[PDB]
């Protein structure tokens, strides 16, 4: 390479929204040290206290000038979780509105957990499909991850089941319409690990997008996925993701499709298939699924409602996907009289929104702790450098 | 404004000057991947873990930016404590530079005004600085190679007759008032800080000493600076109490400077190096001129008239009663045009690497805990945000 592309290459570097080295992600990693350096312990090293000072009037001057989590008057909390809550919020400048995602940089150190928002990060903000939530803006501080989405005013499909009877015909369609956001998730070279109905958001229009990319995960060269994580809700949950739960196994995509049945199921029949009381009740009742899978008397069902659900909960080696979506769209279940898969996001959805405002709420049921100081460099804020993120 | 707020924190990232443009983020980054890969400071999750998220990235960055295996070392034209200055060849663009490499573990046991009066001195009469880099050993400054070596090679082989003399002062007078119209008092004048170009004309290196004037263009100094045989009687007290000086200081410089090339020696040499020290503040006394029929009446005047205490030493009210003088008094060169005229010796160089006007030619311990030895180094990059 030439002297002028070398120069080039390293320019276009610090302007790249997908750069490790973006002029943002460069900015966190002085934020972070600017952070983790600051204490009366550290600055007794010269070489410390020195840095500090020269950049003490500048970092001011960023902080101030860069998004900050003030910038965004809070509407209403309409979810809450470990991580910490999401909330409508509008943007008090461009008087914008949008859906603000907060994580306890604190709550995930604590926890050990701190790489999950890596995956939503980029899915967010670089799917560039209208199966997934938009992620605009990410931001951050010493004590918070914020991430600024589209607003989904539909609300969950938890929201919508427990409102609805399903109809097989509404339950047809929120299927077609997850199993065609999934594709386009693994397209991306991903797996979710987690698919439930908590994570199925409707747009102002009724159509579905997923949103809390938190267990999503990017495939190895096999498209398959490790992991020595515990799991939490074990109710939608492949047998696969629970058979290994330190390491001992990798998996594909196919473990989504069998969420995609239990989501079924719990549409048609009311409650999820693999129910119990405890915790440890549901994994019990997830692995011995050969038998513990049940359907209702009432006829209810129809055949090929029973046939997918059951296609999609037996084990990977027999499960449909296993030979991509096209055997899963290919099902008679998905044989109907109203939409095509290549234009369904098209059609008008079975459930549409009637919205008081571009603030309205109403498909949102209604709802600190800080590290110690250091004795020495801890670095903090070292696993969160680069994840400030600018749309333009 | 949303849009002005985003427009203020872009022209900051541009900026050659400001202390967060993408040279000083990058170095920022690239100190702290330096002072924190060590075996014992990766027991730390966080840093470990940091560390290799970087890993790939920072090497990819380490590689794309100026590094010091860009250039081929022609030639070790200088050496110092500081470190070594070399003659170098641009791999890549093939094109010939002066490097002056500058030790960071030397430095931790002054160069953030040399380079920018480098970068930016935009004078024919400053060496031009076009690169500066680093990595976790040396600064590395880019600049403009100048064959016709320093001052000092002049000296030592050439008896100088009135009229060079008369020269190369007015090139000193000029290329001092430079910097000084920089802010800059230069505060180390020495035939060693003297080069000359491929013309045989005069460029001001090597601003180690170089200190930023105050509102009343003065400096309050609590140690004395500079070389033995040149220091001013001023900077040489300088101490707690007095301290405080002017520019008049380098104009005292400029007279050793002249005595010397006339004489052959410096005036205030003695055998001890303590003894020059009490010529230098005898100088009333001290100073006397051989007999030597060759030293006219004016050049023995405007020595005079720079050596002597600031009070009543010519300068003290500007330039112009320097500029002035009856010593300077020619028909070859007007003070607007000299730079323009032809010099008294002309470099004979054999190609862009000739080097025969120059004469021939460890680290931090491994940290127990964070020490941060890059940090007093962040920003000193001069390649992504220069001035054009
Ligand atoms: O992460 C979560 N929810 C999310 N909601 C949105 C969203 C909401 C509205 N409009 C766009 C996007 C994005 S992520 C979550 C997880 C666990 C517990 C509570 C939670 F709220
Ligand atoms: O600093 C020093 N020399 C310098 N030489 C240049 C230069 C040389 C050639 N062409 C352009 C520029 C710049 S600074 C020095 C001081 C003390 C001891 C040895 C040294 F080499």
């Amino acid at each position: 390479m030439s002297f002028e592309t070398r120069f080039e290459k390293m320019d276009n570097l610090l302007r790249d929204p997908k750069s490790e080295v973006n002029s943002d992600c460069l900015l966190d990693g002085l934020d972070a040290l600017v952070y983790d350096l600051d204490f009366p312990a550290l600055r007794k090293n010269k070489n410390i206290d020195n840095f500090l000072s020269r950049y003490k009037d500048t970092i001011n001057k960023i902080r101030d000038l860069r998004m900050k989590a003030e910038d965004y008057e809070v509407v209403k909390v309409i979810g809450r979780g470990a991580f910490g809550e999401v909330q409508l919020v509008r943007h008090k400048s461009t008087r914008k509105v949008y859906a603000m995602k907060l994580l306890s940089k604190f709550e995930m150190i604590k926890r050990s957990d701190s790489a999950f928002f890596w995956e939503e990060r980029d899915i967010m903000a670089f799917a560039n499909s209208p199966w997934v939530v938009q992620l605009f803006y990410a931001f951050q501080d010493d004590r918070y991850l914020y991430m600024v989405m589209e607003y989904m005013p539909g609300g969950d499909l938890v929201n919508l089941m427990s409102n609805y009877d399903v109809p097989e015909k509404w339950a047809r369609f929120y299927t077609a319409e997850v199993v065609l956001a999934l594709d386009a998730i693994h397209s991306m070279g991903f797996i979710h690990r987690d698919v439930k109905p908590d994570n199925m958001l409707l747009d102002k229009s009724g159509h579905l997008k997923l949103a809390d990319f938190g267990t999503c995960m990017k495939m190895n060269k096999e498209g398959m996925v490790r992991c020595d994580t515990a799991v939490g809700t074990p109710d939608y949950i492949s047998p696969e993701v629970l058979k290994s739960q330190g390491g001992d196994g990798y998996y594909g995509r196919e473990c989504d499709w069998w969420s995609v049945g239990v989501f079924l199921y719990e549409m048609l029949v009311g409650d999820t298939p693999f129910y119990a009381d405890s915790l440890v009740g549901t994994y019990s009742k997830i692995m011995n699924h050969k038998n513990s899978l049940t359907f209702p008397d009432d006829n209810d069902i129809s055949k090929e409602a029973k046939n997918l659900i059951c296609a999609f909960l037996t084990d990977r080696e027999v499960r449909l996907g296993r030979n991509g979506v096209e055997e899963i769209k290919r099902h008679l279940f998905f044989k109907n009289d109203q939409w095509a898969w290549e234009t369904l996001r098209d059609t008008v959805a079975p459930v549409v929104p009637d919205l008081s405002s571009d603030i309205d709420t109403s498909n949102f049921d209604d709802l600190e702790e800080t590290f110690p100081i250091p004795k020495a460099f801890v670095g903090n804020q070292l696993p969160f450098v680069g994840f400030t993120y600018y749309s333009n």
